[PDB]
DNA sequence: CTTATT
DNA sequence: AATAAG
């Protein structure tokens, strides 16, 4: 099965990803920025117990680490509890980058009628596959208490304004060669949502095998549960792709 | 929780 | 002078 043939490619069997070819990211600040330390609003025990096992898993995975930082932003006290960091004051102090992710409408314009066999993959915990340079880690620090200090991220965090664009650009670099090796396949990338299109069932099977092999080797992980493999009809970016339509 | 947006 | 999102 698709599961068995590519253990490394799937999130369910390959472990947490890590994009091994990508240098740890340095996050430039605006020219006038200085650190902001925002106090953590008190969190109820209910919310703290809800959040706690997620924090512990991330610590175990090395995605969070202890730190002491002059930066601090709050975790939401009401966040099915999973921690959500309010990074708006950090985002304001980080230098802007050009938004290079295409909007879905334009992206799908590059899908020709000749290619009507589809594979759709979504990468699991995509931002977390990208390492942050140690110099940039303190930027994203927050407080954590167990009724005691700060933690921060060692990977590109949720809620950071440039994460989608930086991920999209990193994956484009990592999939550049795949595109060159498979000139007859169509590959659409929208941050962590991928569409592979081919002219035949067999070509789509072979391409999908090569894409999974490649993604796994690079350190990314796709959702086996959500995967739509070699169908003439798929759901991609809120559209139903069918009979060359939409 | 905070904060931007008829 | 509810709303959606970090």
């Amino acid at each position: 099965t698709w599961l068995s043939d590519f253990p490394q490619a799937w999130a369910e069997t390959g472990g947490m990803g890590l994009a091994v070819r990508q240098a740890p990211l340095i996050i430039p600040l605006k020219a006038t920025s200085t650190p902001v330390s925002i106090k953590q609003y008190p969190m109820s025990q209910e919310a703290r117990l809800g959040i706690k096992p997620h924090i512990q898993r991330l610590l175990d995975q090395g995605i969070l680490v202890p730190c002491q930082s002059p930066w601090n932003t709050p975790l939401l006290p009401v966040k099915d509890y999973r921690p959500v960091q309010d990074l708006r004051e950090v985002n304001k102090r980080v230098e802007d980058i050009h938004p290079t992710v295409p909007n879905p409408y334009n992206l799908l314009s590059g899908l020709p009628p000749s290619h009507q066999w589809y594979t759709v993959l979504d990468l699991k915990d995509a931002f977390f596959c990208l390492r942050l340079h140690p110099t940039s880690q303190p930027l994203f620090a927050f407080e954590w208490r167990d009724p005691s200090g700060q933690l921060t991220w060692t990977r590109l965090p949720q809620g950071f304004k440039n994460s989608p664009t930086l991920f999209d650009e990193a994956l484009h670099r990592d999939l550049a060669d795949f595109r060159i090796q498979h000139p007859d396949l169509i590959l659409l990338q929208y941050v962590d949502d991928l569409l592979l299109a081919a002219t035949s069932e067999l070509d789509c099977q072979q391409g999908t095998r090569a894409l999974l092999q490649t993604l796994g080797n690079l350190g990314y992980r796709a959702s086996a549960k959500k995967a739509q493999i070699c169908q003439k009809q798929v759901k991609y970016l809120g559209y139903l792709l069918k009979e060359g339509q939409r």
